[PDB]
């Protein structure tokens, strides 16, 4: 491994907005029905085993590329879930969602 693979943070949260990647461009997550189920899938992505939904965490900027994201709480990628059509939104970037991750 590199050394940047030989730290770690533990115990301890990561907490920001949500963002995706997606038609080579970060992109933010509008919190329209964004809730604890979604939060533990994107945050699983990670590598942490628990998300808490943040609702209009705010202040990203550029694409919005997800809205109305509903997972069933067990799913490995956010792909994986119902949403909207890829930047398919009625959202700015006040409703951006965030997550606590743990």
């Amino acid at each position: 491994a590199p050394l940047a693979q030989r730290v770690r943070i533990m115990g301890g949260t990561n907490r920001g907005r949500a963002e995706v990647y997606y038609n080579n461009e970060w992109g933010t997550i509008c919190d329209d029905d964004w809730d604890n189920n979604d939060a533990t899938v994107f945050c699983r992505m990670l590598g942490y085993s628990r998300g808490r939904a943040l609702s209009s965490y705010g202040g990203g900027s550029g694409n919005i590329w997800l809205d109305n994201v509903n997972c069933r709480g067990t799913e490995n990628s956010l792909w994986d879930c119902s949403k909207n059509s890829w930047g398919n939104h009625n959202c700015v970037h006040n409703e951006d969602a965030g997550v606590e991750c743990s």
